[PDB]
């Protein structure tokens, strides 16, 4: 309900098996409680296996399995890793909560999907202002250190398909004071 309701989230990331750094986040509880939520829990794995597809609801091990220069990288999909998996702690996919936040500046946490109401456990954070996708996806969190690690991975090398040729590895994640 309040801003100082806002939980705190982290990323340990590694590329190829290198430590490229933290990448800690600002959930916006009071604003987006469902997605907030769900991302949290799906940091910590605190809420058990998917409802549909009893696989492990938790972002540890899962990769960025899709990242574009100059405006974004995905991650999220940890029953497939290539952007046609993931779930809600939910069950399923989920609502799209009302879109107050919006894609107003770089480095926000926005939910990845395939259409209205289609929110899983994919992601993606911005590296530019990006309105034109404002009540499209929701936007839920912001970045609040780590940025350089979130660009380290923006700018690695990709293939056609827009996935990056290195591993890029959720190593830990989890919740922060």
């Amino acid at each position: 309900m309040s801003k100082k309701d806002r939980r705190r989230v982290f990323l340990d990331v590694t590329i190829d098996g290198n430590l490229a750094g933290r990448i800690v986040m600002e959930l916006y509880n009071d604003i987006a409680p469902r997605t907030c939520n769900n991302f949290l829990m799906l940091c910590t794995g605190m809420a058990g296996t998917g409802k549909i597809s009893g696989k492990p609801l938790h972002y540890k091990g899962s990769t960025f399995h899709r990242v574009i220069k100059n405006f974004m990288i995905q991650g999220g999909d940890f029953t497939k890793g290539d952007g046609t998996g993931g779930e809600s702690i939910y069950g399923g996919m989920f609502d799209d909560e009302e879109f107050v936040m919006k894609h107003d500046e770089p480095f926000v946490v926005s939910m990845a999907n395939k259409g209205p109401n289609t929110n899983g456990s994919q992601f993606f954070i911005t590296t530019t202002p990006a309105p034109h996708l404002n009540n499209i996806h929701v936007v839920f969190g912001k970045v609040v250190s780590g940025q350089e690690v979130v660009t380290k991975i923006e700018y690695l090398k990709t293939n056609s398909k827009n996935r990056p040729l290195a591993d890029v590895v959720i190593l830990n994640c989890g919740e922060l004071v």
